[PDB]
């Protein structure tokens, strides 16, 4: 058996002191990283002054001499509406190929009226796109509708003459603007024209980001004739004055990350080399770009290989782009430098700012890490650029610099710092086609300044394009957007970038408007940190953490109040390896079991006494120390749970979340009148065994309550630490007893008489047990056993056409098989529409070869084992079902390393409908099933008449068909166009409705309060909306008679919170709403008129209908509704029959409660919330009946920067 | 339609064109149960009216007009209310009953 | 733009015949002239060769 954590995440190299030097910057405080740069770009006054001159007869020439689809918005006075649905209409008509079947179209059907009839796939899906274009300004999704009206407007008023306007603009921008050409043959041709003035070009193929194995070979292969076709028209120019290319490592793997860094040098690095011994062949350029910033190191590695290969020698021209909005970029260079020394390769060093500033801001805040590892001012980047092309220029004898910018201020600094001395070849500047020509039109040339310029030329078809043009588009801040814009000076321009930083007071200080991860909620508390995996020093500080939480001796006891109790003990196996013993388990007997419950009865009012603000400091204290304690806590995790490390790490950030949030949110609400329940039974599931057990405990715990913890007997070591770490946080044994052990000591402690509440989190099935339990129940008071029970889902995420392939396969990837589908929130069922279907499932199943399954103590393992056998089995059932059943079924081949431990392939099902399924299959299996576009409110009925509702995604473009499907769906958590298992607590309270939750959510503002006997007012929650049928109520009430209860009515009305709608802080790129609805029909149960009155003004004041039992013999307290109200309400003599409820409301006497209790339990399908209270504590209470229970969460989290950019960071410079 | 309003030109010619930021994300959902009863039936071609209509309609169009500062002048489209149905055919009953669901009628 | 430069004799009429003030006179011909220019920018966003009279 090999050592644990023994090939964790071993580098590439050695890391030289070099290479250590970079990881040493990679998120260096900006404040540090700004003063060696403005020294290293410091130049002489006259220099300053010469580079002002130059730079202001660039900008003046530029400015004199400046409107395409500009001229057609002014000659068909289009609004902006209209020229985006214009050039999207363009755009379609131009797939089609045949152009005199084009112009028939266009003149005998598009012209004559209805587009729509003629023209599977929305006319808009790249409107966010044209709308850049038109704009100006980036818009994430689509207002269909918006075009579609735009469209026909536009065409019914100015007809045919503006569509063959539009086809040939369109025509032109993608053949001849936005690409060089559509082929490398018709980009050569078009080339000749401005080498003939001195230019020099650098293809781009337009590849990135291979999916699959076929792609990286198709990529492959489009840069192996690329470099034939760029070879034999070079002709033996040389690397200088002849055509070179460009390559993105991202294209030639699938799998081009750190974490698989094995794989990359094993089968990326052939690809480069022998595209590289072609280019070498024919004397050209081969650059490789460069792309995120946890990619930089990586590539260094294959660079350093390269350069050190000898069947390269001789040639120079390998190249390689830096990035100077990265904080590392002089350590880069640095390395650069001296490889090409030691290599003796001219290395050719494209500097560049770079292109992926705003997703670097959202990911380096979705990781929670330390900081940023570009610049946040606009201004540090250019002060790094001109800092670097310092260094560079110093280096000409051994690397070639290549400026590449389109700013002339950045270029007139450059071109006076590198002086009068010139010659082809010791250094050039680039710039991107269509696009940076006018600005080096004013420099190549013995007429201008005469330095040479090459020119990046993209080539490819409209759909290659299309796919990464919004990045390319890409703001405020820059140069070409403000040389076009009146109100920026040319004083402004030439604005020297080095002086200004070298004035600030603060020199680099962050930009104020983006938060560091860590700030990412202000005041309200601290975010919790995570670790960075592609860190060299990270990981090498981490395998040592981890190897050393394996040689700990991880014990679960009894925890009772009284000390550790004795027990059956057994050993605690790594699933992904059953040799590896993690632990031991001592597990409480059902004795010890009732016994933890009383004394957490005794020690009730100990606790309870508390300060809510002190016990809040106790969950603070346990945030920081597992913050402290997360690399040794992921390492058990990791062996424990079947985790990986990146899943290990959200596991321990959503625990300490969990900690802060319920602190904070304590501190918010929490006061003397808030009375804990009592002794919380909190039993937790094995998948999340730190994060749900932490968070069920630490909300019982500070809302006063002493808690029994009975974790999964999966996973009990996790919990244990969790319980150790809270205790030495200062939370008395007796307020936090530890119960390891099976279901029955969980069933014990809920049966035990002085539970006063139990949270469960786990199977549907397992909680209606509890709930059969607890009907049984009454507290001391007559009411009955609170139960949040949490259980499963059967998620669905829906993909239209006009959703990005790539995006939906890596969140598919993710969410169905991440954690090995363990996940509540996991992705079951992917439905596609039907005419992007193949394409996507050909991808998807090409991306599911790529993972590696395995034990999870190496970083590149990216699905770990499942936990037992039994869920082996139980899983595996399921797949030979469906395999009986004639369903195609795609499946990874396992290696045989897994035989040791408990493994299932991650494996694709193509299912007729969704009926095929039946209950959760907690696994790594996506069901798959097809759909038309027509169909797709049928499809939502579907996903909803499965019963649960937990998470669900879509993924699409168009605003017509997000309102539709998020109007419609029935779940707690959706998510749009990204991955569906997001529960950032306070960002995406998590939790679902009907068979996949009771609520409240955790995570989430309402949760502490169902952990006291009276629920405070969470904050921000009211609402200003009244629900109208509840006025329409209260008007019947007074007309009635019942005029107590009509003031009741309008009080429940003004009470609810039905309509709150917010926005919760969190990352940029995403926005993340909570709103609270109804819940569906609530069962009432009344035993008086006054009840019943009371029940239906706070049903129908949160929304709800009701089905009203008909045996208590009130139909004649309900004559006369009006139709509004009548429309809501419902008699059910069956209630089995007219479920599935959303929730009950019962009045009666203890006993009558009692029944009634067990009654429902006995339903069908959905635990329900209910609510029960005497006549008297109706008449004396107006909260009798709490409105908090009557809504429903939901949550959505829509990624705003899914159409390739962020719009409102397009302000931030 | 208002005076002063983007629907009054459309009323004084034959055919009405699309007025200027006349649109609505949202479906009617009771036009949307309509269409799966007609497709369920196979009325193909009236569920694709009716399909149609959801989409066109503006029901649900919320605008904030361009005036003064400190005054918010906004413009919505709702229901008109219950709409009186007089059809002669089953197809021409089925089409009426799609332009009034989707634009939030009753009938 | 004929109303606008003329508004002040339209006022003077306005006000003796249908008994308004200065000021309503004034709105009653701002209104005028701006559902004059409402009326023609909706036209030029809208009407073409298909959406004949009545
Ligand atoms: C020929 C060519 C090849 C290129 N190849 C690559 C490549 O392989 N990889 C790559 O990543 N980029 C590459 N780029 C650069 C990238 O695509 C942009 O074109 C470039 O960053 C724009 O810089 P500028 O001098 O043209 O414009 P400017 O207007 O001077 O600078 C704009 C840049 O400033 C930076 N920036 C904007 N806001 C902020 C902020 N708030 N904080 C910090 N920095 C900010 C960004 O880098 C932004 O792109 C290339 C550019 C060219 C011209
Ligand atoms: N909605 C959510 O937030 C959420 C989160 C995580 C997991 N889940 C669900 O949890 C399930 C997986 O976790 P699991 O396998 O540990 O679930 P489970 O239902 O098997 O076990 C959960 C817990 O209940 C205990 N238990 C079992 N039988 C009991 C009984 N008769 N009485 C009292 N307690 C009993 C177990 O010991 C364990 O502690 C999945 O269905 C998953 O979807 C839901
Ligand atoms: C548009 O200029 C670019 C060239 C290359 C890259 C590689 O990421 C990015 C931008
Ligand atoms: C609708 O035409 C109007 C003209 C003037 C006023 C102000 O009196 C109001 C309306
Ligand atoms: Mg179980």
């Amino acid at each position: 058996a090999p050592a644990p954590f023994a090939d964790f995440a071993p580098p590439v190299r050695p890391q030289s002191t070099l290479r250590r030097a970079i990881t040493a910057a990679y998120r260096r405080p900006e404040t540090e990283c700004l003063p060696p740069l403005v020294e290293a770009a410091t130049q002489s006054k006259e220099i300053r002054d010469a580079a002002a001159s130059t730079a202001r007869k660039l900008i003046e020439a530029l400015r004199g001499k400046h409107s395409g689809v500009e001229g057609l918005v002014q000659e068909y006075s289009l609004s902006s509406q209209e020229g985006v649905a214009l050039m999207c209409l363009a755009e379609a008509l131009l797939r089609i190929p045949d152009t005199a079947t084009r112009d028939a179209l266009i003149r005998d059907k598009i012209a004559d009226g209805n587009w729509k009839s003629h023209l599977s796939r929305s006319l808009f899906v790249n409107a966010a796109t044209w709308g850049l274009v038109v704009t100006g300004k980036l818009t994430s999704t689509v207002n269909d509708r918006s075009l579609a009206a735009a469209l026909t407007r536009l065409i019914s008023r100015c007809g045919e003459p503006v569509i063959r306007r539009g086809v040939d603009m369109a025509m032109r921008m993608m053949g001849e603007q936005f690409v060089t050409g559509e082929t490398i043959r018709e980009a050569l041709k078009r080339s000749k024209e401005l080498e003939e003035k001195g230019f020099s070009y650098s293809y781009d193929m337009l590849g990135e980001a291979a999916t699959t194995a076929a792609d990286a070979e198709r990529y492959y292969r489009d840069y192996e004739s690329a470099i034939h076709a760029i070879g034999k028209a070079s002709a033996g120019r040389g690397i200088y004055e002849g055509p070179g290319i460009s390559i993105k490592l991202s294209a030639l793997h699938p799998r081009y990350s750190r974490a698989q860094a094995a794989r990359v040098m094993g089968e990326l690095l052939p690809r480069v080399k022998a595209l590289a011994l072609l280019a070498k062949n024919y004397d050209i350029g081969l650059n490789i770009d460069a792309e995120e910033a946890d990619r930089l190191e990586l590539s260094l590695d294959l660079l350093e290989v390269l350069c050190l290969d000898g069947d390269l020698s001789g040639w120079n021209g390998m190249g390689f782009v830096v990035q100077a909005y990265g904080k590392r970029c002089p350590f880069v260079l640095d390395f650069i430098i001296d490889l090409a020394r030691r290599s003796g390769r001219r290395i050719m060093v494209r500097l560049v700012k770079g292109a992926y500033w705003d997703a670097e801001i959202k990911r380096a805040q979705l990781d929670g890490l330390a900081d940023f590892p570009v610049f946040t001012r606009k201004i540090h980047t250019d002060v790094s650029y001109i800092a670097c092309a310092a260094k560079l220029l110093a280096a000409t004898d051994v690397v070639f610099p290549q400026f590449a910018t389109h700013n002339a201020q950045t270029l007139a600094a450059i071109y006076h710092m590198a002086g009068k001395d010139f010659h082809v070849g010791k250094y050039e500047f680039q710039c991107l086609h269509g696009m940076g020509e006018p600005l080096y039109e004013e420099v190549v040339g013995r007429g201008k300044l005469d330095r040479p310029c090459r020119i990046y030329a993209p080539v490819g078809t409209h759909e290659t394009l299309l796919a990464y043009l919004v990045r390319r588009l890409l703001a405020n801040s820059s140069f070409v957007h403000r040389i076009n814009d009146p109100k920026v000076s040319i004083d402004e321009l030439i604005a020297d970038p080095v002086e200004v930083v070298r004035a600030m007071p603060v020199v680099g200080a962050k930009h104020d408007r983006i938060a560091l991860p860590a700030e990412l909620f202000g005041d309200a508390r601290t975010n919790s940190a995570g670790l960075d995996l592609s860190n060299e020093e990270t990981l090498a500080s981490l395998t040592e953490a981890l190897r050393e939480s394996a040689a700990m001796k991880w014990t679960a006891l009894p925890q009772l109040a009284t000390g550790p109790a004795a027990g059956e003990t057994r050993t605690v196996l790594n699933p992904g390896d059953h040799r590896d013993v993690v632990g031991s388990v001592t597990e409480t007997s059902e004795e010890d079991a009732r016994r933890a419950v009383r004394l957490a009865a005794d020690a009730a009012p100990d606790w309870a006494a508390v300060p809510p603000s002190e016990r809040a400091a106790c969950l603070d204290r346990a945030a920081e120390l597992m913050q402290a304690r997360m690399p040794t806590l992921l390492g058990l995790i990791i062996r424990e749970a079947g985790k990986s490390a990146l899943n290990a790490i959200a596991e321990v950030r959503e625990a300490i979340d969990f900690l802060r949030y319920y602190a904070e949110q304590t501190r918010r609400t929490l006061g003397p009148g808030h009375g804990p329940l009592g002794p919380i039974v909190c039993i937790s599931p094995w998948n999340f065994p730190l994060a749900i057990f932490t968070g069920q405990i630490a909300a019982a715990l500070v809302a006063g309550n002493p808690v029994l913890a009975k974790p999964a007997e999966e996973t009990p070591l996790i919990a244990a630490e969790g319980v150790r770490i809270l205790r030495e946080a200062g939370i008395p044994a007796s307020a936090l007893q530890l119960l390891p052990g099976d279901g029955r000591v969980g069933a014990a402690l809920v049966a035990a008489a002085e539970t006063a509440g139990v949270m469960f989190t786990g199977s549907t099935e397992v909680a209606r047990l509890i709930q059969a339990q607890l009907a049984d129940r009454l507290s001391p008071a007559g009411r009955p056993i609170p139960l949040i029970a949490e259980t499963g889902g059967q998620n669905a995420m829906i993909v239209d056409s006009s959703a990005l392939a790539e995006q939906v396969v890596g969140d598919v990837i993710t969410s169905a098989f991440d954690s090995a589908g363990q996940r509540c929130s996991a992705l079951r069922v992917l439905c596609l529409q039907e005419d992007v279907a193949d394409r996507i499932l050909t991808m998807l199943k090409g991306a599911l070869h790529e993972l590696h399954i395995g034990r999870t103590d190496r970083l590149s393992v990216d699905v770990g084992p499942v936990i037992t056998s039994e869920a082996k089995d139980n899983i595996e059932k399921h797949i030979e079902r469906m395999r009986g059943l004639g369903r195609k079924v795609e499946q990874i081949g396992l290696a045989s390393e897994t035989g040791v431990g408990t493994f299932v392939p991650p494996t694709i099902i193509e299912l007729e409908k969704l009926s095929d399924l039946q209950r959760e299959v907690f696994g790594p299996v996506l069901h798959v099933i097809r759909y038309r576009r027509d169909d797709l409110d049928r499809l939502v009925d579907d996903v909803n008449a499965t019963g649960y509702g937990l998470t669900f995604g879509l993924h699409t473009r168009l605003d017509e068909t997000i309102a539709h499907v998020t109007s419609r769906i029935k779940a707690g958590n959706l998510y749009i166009n990204r991955n569906i298992i997001g529960a950032v607590v306070g960002v995406q309270p998590f939790g679902g409705r009907g068979l996949s939750g009771t609520g409240p959510k955790a995570g989430g503002p309402l949760y502490l309060g169902r952990l006291v006997t009276t629920a405070p007012v969470p904050p921000q929650h009211s609402s200003v909306h009244t629900d109208p049928v509840l006025l329409d109520f209260a008007k019947w009430l007074d007309g009635k008679g019942a005029r107590a209860e009509a003031e009741a009515a309008r009080n429940a009305g003004s009470s609810s919170a039905l309509g709150l709608d917010l926005e919760l802080p969190g990352p940029v790129g995403e926005r993340n709403l909570y709103t609270l609805h109804a819940r569906g029909r609530i069962l009432l149960v009344p035993a008086t008129e006054s009840g019943l009155y009371h029940q239906l003004a706070a049903a129908l004041a949160t929304g709800n209908s009701v089905a009203i039992d008909a045996a208590s013999g009130l139909q004649a307290s309900l004559k006369n509704l009006p139709q509004t109200v009548g429309l809501r309400v419902s008699w059910s003599k069956d209630w089995a029959a007219d479920g599935p409820f959303a929730g009950a409301l019962v009045e009666g006497d203890a006993e009558r409660i009692r029944a009634v209790n067990k009654a429902i339990a006995a339903l069908p399908g959905p635990l329900l919330l209910v609510q029960a209270a005497s006549s008297g504590e109706i008449a004396r209470n107006p909260d009798a009946y709490c409105l908090n229970w009557l809504v429903e969460e939901v949550s959505a989290s829509i990624n705003t920067a899914a159409a390739g950019g962020n719009a409102s960071l397009m302000a931030i410079g």
